[PDB]
């Protein structure tokens, strides 16, 4: 692939969906990370529908402490790995309280020091919250990396490095949730929709499916 070509991918990206985002519904930065913290081993909507029910009756990191681990747990039972999610989630809601007072903290380190949250988290959490220029790699954006040789490389760490080597800055912000959509939706794993795809004359894999 080349510097060009790879300009030209993002641009169709762009023109296709000019502000990507989380297919996960939040309204401040606090749901968007309780959101996220649920959403391990379940569906975006599975975890859409638990906080369809919590949210209107706790949102902030105070409410939720007084709904209690007991409490939270009535309301994302649905969820998979519910009890240990709301420990956690009641845990996090008390360092936000003493240590960020009430806010969740726009800081690598201090996100990923959160009961729950990890590195891939804490970016996707500052990416899609706050909008900085981090670009977590999942399986899909792994897979979309390497078949189209946008950013190839043989684990996660190395297509997260190409990526921040290869991606102009001006659509870094960007660059996440315009792949994972791509993965999710057109790039999928068993039969790739190759013949409807917006990039398919750009992309150098030589397995195409439906031309
Ligand atoms: S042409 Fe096929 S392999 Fe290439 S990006 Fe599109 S769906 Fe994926």
């Amino acid at each position: 692939m080349n510097k060009a070509k790879r300009l030209e991918i993002l641009t169709r990206l762009r023109e296709n969906n000019p502000h990507p985002t989380t297919e996960l519904n939040f309204s401040s930065p606090f749901e968007l990370l309780i959101a996220v913290l649920l959403s391990a081993q379940a569906t975006d909507v599975s975890v859409n529908k638990a906080t369809a029910k919590l949210y209107p009756v706790a949102n902030t990191p105070a409410a939720m402490l007084e709904l209690g681990v007991e409490g939270v747990k009535t309301y994302i039972k649905t969820i998979g790995l519910y009890n240990s999610k709301a420990e956690n989630i009641i845990k996090t809601c008390r360092i936000l309280l003493e240590q960020h007072n009430g806010e969740v903290p726009e800081d690598r380190a201090a996100l990923e020091a959160l009961p729950g949250v990890g590195r891939k988290t804490a970016n996707v959490v500052l990416n899609t919250a706050f909008g900085w220029p981090t670009i977590a790699v999942d399986t899909h954006i792994f897979r979309v990396c390497n078949r189209t040789q946008f950013a190839p490389g043989k684990n996660v760490e190395q297509v997260e490095e190409k990526l921040l080597k290869v991606v102009p800055a001006e659509f870094k912000v960007d660059c996440h949730h315009w792949l994972i959509l791509h993965g999710r939706y057109t790039c999928i794993a068993r039969k790739p929709r190759c013949g409807s795809c917006i990039i398919e004359d750009l992309c150098e894999y030589k397995e195409k499916v439906d031309i």
